[PDB]
């Protein structure tokens, strides 16, 4: 087949790896999730392909709705006719529901194009103009994100009847064609030999080794004898761990540790102990193993893939039985768990399991009550489940086989447990499994909130066909946006080698269920090629000529013939609902900074205001921990919204996209504070107190009564991003990474560094809240008080915002790598604490950033 063997050259190209490299890898796993992997997707392509016309508007066009509609005012709107010049303006209301607006769209057509129209209102849906967004749903006008956005710019929204002939034709256009228990003895292995192996002459290697279960570990580490440092060590050693065969669980990894002394880490390595076929692994072993900079429990369990420099170690897994060995069934593991005793105790005893359930570290005297009451944890606190999980002895097939029995027969948890128990602390498969059942409940619209944490998760999974992996494929599959996103996630990552085989693997199920999604991604990913190598002519340029000079050089390359089909007509990576049409090539530019991140700016005929959007594109630096901050900054915006409290926030995107490669959202019409306090004559603002230059420069932006508007929204946006850069450590704030929109908007940019590696607030911050008068207590406690209403909405959700920071430690971030970072989001967010005790340290941490602020006004 012709059609195939194009399809297979473009997902290679699209995910930056030959499919030849996985068939040259001979491994059964990889071709077993590879096959049923595309049989899973292959599935899941033929249901869409037949899907309703409405059904496929919610997977290609799922709704942006406001995070208030989620689970009155008169509003004037401009309508036209999919294949027409002539647009209808009319009044509405904003409690209206599209149908409403549709009849309204009909009624007019009828009397203009002088026709009784057998065209029904239900057999239409309203496109947003040159947007891959739409308006269905019998949802009041105000409730979706475009009207509403709509209202606050104070724009018309621009909609198009787009009737259901041509949503199929979109459809279809867009179609895919055509016995454990019985070994008692204890458990050892031989460690033989290393390879490739570098150290000092001086030092002599040793090898440590530990069984864990995820963290915790199974019984005490063992390490072994001193040995002569060379290329080619040799121990051929014993190394006896206090388990026996029995008692090791699933999900049990053997891991490594060589480390020099005369003290130095050289190399680390893991493997799972039983395969993906559940069989316990014997044999001799090839541990390629990856650098180190103490054992790594969380470290992929598969070797470093450049066979050639990694140190590999050689070992021999025992033959334990004369016959092979598996892991006992499910039904099995219940025979032996369900057979229990149950807890009988006093009153007394009673309020001690309540006190300890509700208030998390324990004693090994209470852990035995736990144990002993974890009937009565099912049956009366179920979401005490994870403590219940942590004080089972997993060390122990009785125990585990007992707890197996509670967790198979237990309630379903709400989604805050459940993302709970998707972290590394709760290793077993049918944990993950269960975690992952109590998730089938997330909406599209939390999934994609939570998206993020779900794809750093994937690194901690121990095999590649996993329900994890399952789940977000069938998700991605049934909602374009989750399909894109995911994507880019797993795309990003593909030159970490440890994620490029698992990564690569999940792109290519996607693409074999979404053909034509691959095509459109493929167009995203040739625009960025371009983007690269237009930074690099840039980067070049910009060090021997001036800035305008190669601003011109840029300006040139980029009217090339590939570079203008290139970076025309593409969904925005930030945003597939953007629309990148038409690029304008004399507004492009670059930064002065050092990676000269190159400015792109575009626009659109059909979309009208709305198409006139830009992208950053920035080559050299790494995006992850602005993305991260930004995607909690969001958070706290659908946090805040969901009160009725609007905090005017600017949550702009950030994607990386490759090796230190992404793009940011360009926010337009806004300058930084820094500009802005330049002060420079013949300019509108020119101050004659340098405090007054910022609402001098909002008094230009925002003539006559519009200025007090302006004062609003800079307000509730600055009391928002008092507590936002609080609660999550923003440090390294300078008047060139606050940044203001000429609406009144403040916000924040640049966050290479959070976690505090309390507010900043200048006076003439305090100047424009105070509206240029120098005592106004009255508008500055209104700041005052959105910001403590603000911050007790956060800490009502601060285990949400703790959980999710949890499992963003995967992801490799240097300032989220252990628990001493998720350490000042406790401190912050006040969790130990009631509510009022809370109130008066951040009432105080206020008075302390207040009386900072005092220092700029003492001149
Ligand atoms: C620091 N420059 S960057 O890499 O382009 C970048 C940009 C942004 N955002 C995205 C949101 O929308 C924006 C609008 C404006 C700006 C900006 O920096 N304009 C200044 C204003 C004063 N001029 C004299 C020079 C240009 C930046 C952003 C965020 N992060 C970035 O990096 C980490």
């Amino acid at each position: 087949d012709r059609v195939k063997k194009l399809i297979n050259s473009q997902i290679s190209l699209l995910i930056g790896k030959g499919l030849h490299e996985f068939d040259s890898l001979r491994d059964p796993e990889v071709n077993d999730f590879r096959t049923k992997m595309r049989q899973f997707c292959e599935e899941a392509a033929a249901h869409r392909q037949q899907l309703g016309w409405v059904e496929w508007l919610q997977y290609s066009f799922p709704l942006q709705l406001e995070p208030s509609a989620r689970g009155n005012r008169a509003l004037l709107v401009n309508v036209k006719f999919e294949g027409s010049e002539e647009s209808f303006t009319f009044q509405v209301s904003t409690k209206d529901m599209p149908l409403a607006l549709m009849a309204c769209a009909l009624r007019k057509k009828a009397t203009v194009f002088r026709q009784p129209l057998v065209e029904q209102p239900e057999e239409y849906a309203l496109q947003v103009n040159g947007r891959h967004e739409y308006l269905y749903g019998n949802y009041p006008l105000c409730h979706f994100q475009y009207i509403c956005s709509c209202l606050h710019s104070g724009l018309t929204p621009h909609l198009t009847m787009v009737h259901s002939s041509s949503i199929l034709a979109m459809r279809d256009e867009q179609s895919n064609p055509a016995s454990l228990w019985s070994l008692e003895q204890p458990f050892s292995i031989e460690l033989i030999e290393g390879r490739k192996v570098n150290a000092d002459e001086r030092m002599k290697l040793v090898v440590q080794a530990g069984l864990f279960h995820g963290n915790e570990m199974l019984c005490k580490t063992v390490s072994s004898s001193e040995v002569n440092v060379c290329s080619e060590p040799v121990w051929k050693q014993r190394l006896e761990f206090d388990i026996s065969v029995c008692d090791l669980p699933r999900m049990a990894r053997l891991c490594f540790a060589l480390y020099a002394v005369v003290d130095c880490p050289i190399a680390w390595a893991n493997l799972m102990l039983f395969d993906y076929k559940d069989q316990l692994k014997t044999g001799e072993r090839c541990l390629y193993m990856w650098p180190s900079v103490l054992l790594n429990p969380a470290g992929t369990v598969r070797g470093n893939p450049n066979t050639e420099s990694a140190a590999a170690l050689v070992i021999y897994l025992p033959e334990v039985a004369p016959h092979p060995v598996y892991f006992p069934a499910l039904e099995k593991i219940l025979e032996l768990g369900r057979h229990g005793e149950r807890g009988r105790i006093t009153e007394e005893e009673q309020l001690q399991l309540r006190e300890i359930l509700e208030r998390g570290e324990l004693y090994e005297h209470e852990k035995d009550l736990v144990w002993k009451m974890r009937h009565e944890v099912q049956e009366h606190f179920p979401e005490a489940l994870a403590r219940l999980l942590l004080v089972t002895k997993w060390n122990k097939h009785e125990d585990v086989a007992q707890m197996l029995y509670l967790l198979c027969s237990w309630p379903e948890l709400p989604v805050l447990s459940a993302l709970e128990l998707l972290d590394f602390s709760f290793p077993d498969c049918y944990v993950g499994s269960f975690a992952i059942k109590s998730l089938r409940k997330l909406t599209d619209d939390e999934l994609f909130q939570y998206l993020l944490q779900l794809v750093q998760v994937l690194k901690y999974e121990s095999y590649l066909d996993c329900e994890l992996t399952k789940f977000l494929l069938g998700r991605a599959l049934a909602n374009r946006k989750i399909g894109h996103f995911l994507f880019w996630h797993l795309r990003s990552e593909m030159h970490v080698p440890s994620v490029a085989l698992r990564f690569g693997l999940i792109m290519e199920a996607y693409c074999r269920g979404s053909t034509h999604h691959m095509k459109v991604l493929m167009k995203q990913g040739e625009a960025l090629s371009k983007l690269k190598a237009l930074n690099d002519f840039v980067k070049v340029s910009s060090q021997k000529t001036t800035k305008p000079q190669t601003k011109e050089m840029m300006h040139m390359c980029m009217r090339q013939e590939t570079y203008m089909e290139a970076l025309s007509h593409l969904q925005s990576p930030l945003d597939p609902s953007t629309l990148l049409e038409e690029v304008c090539v004399e507004q492009c530019t670059f930064m002065d900074s050092k990676m000269k991140p190159l400015w792109i700016m575009y626009s659109s005929e059909e979309a009208g205001s709305a198409g006139n959007v830009g992208i950053i594109f920035k080559n050299g630096d790494d995006l992850r921990q602005d993305m991260l901050t930004l995607q909690m900054i969001q958070l706290m915006d659908v946090l805040w919204k969901q009160e009725g409290l609007d905090l005017r926030m600017t949550p702009y995107g950030c994607l990386p996209t490759g090796d230190r490669t992404g793009l940011i959202e360009v926010v337009l019409h806004s300058d930084t504070i820094a500009n802005i306090q330049l002060n420079k004559s013949n300019m509108a603002a020119t101050a004659a107190f340098n405090k007054d230059a910022l609402l001098n420069w909002l008094k230009s932006k925002n003539p006559g009564e519009a200025l007090d508007r302006a004062i609003e929204e800079f307000t509730l946006s600055c009391a928002g991003y008092c507590v936002a850069t609080y609660v999550l450590g923003i440090g390294d704030r300078h008047s060139d990474n606050i940044m203001i929109r000429e609406s009144g908007q403040l916000f924040h940019i640049d966050f290479g560094h959070f976690l505090g590696n309390p507010f900043i607030l200048t006076y003439d911050f305090v100047h424009v809240i105070q509206q240029g008068k120098t005592n106004n207590s009255e508008k500055f406690e209104r700041f005052r008080g959105y910001c403590e209403r603000a911050y007790t909405i956060l800490r009502r959700h601060g285990l949400l915002f703790l959980h999710l920071f949890a499992l963003m430690r995967a992801a490799g971030l240097p300032e989220l790598s252990c628990s001493k970072d998720i350490q000042y989001l406790k401190d912050s967010l006040a969790l130990g604490k009631t509510e009022e005790e809370a109130l008066k340290h951040f009432r105080v941490k206020f008075n302390e950033a207040l009386r900072e602020s005092w220092k700029t006004k003492v001149n």
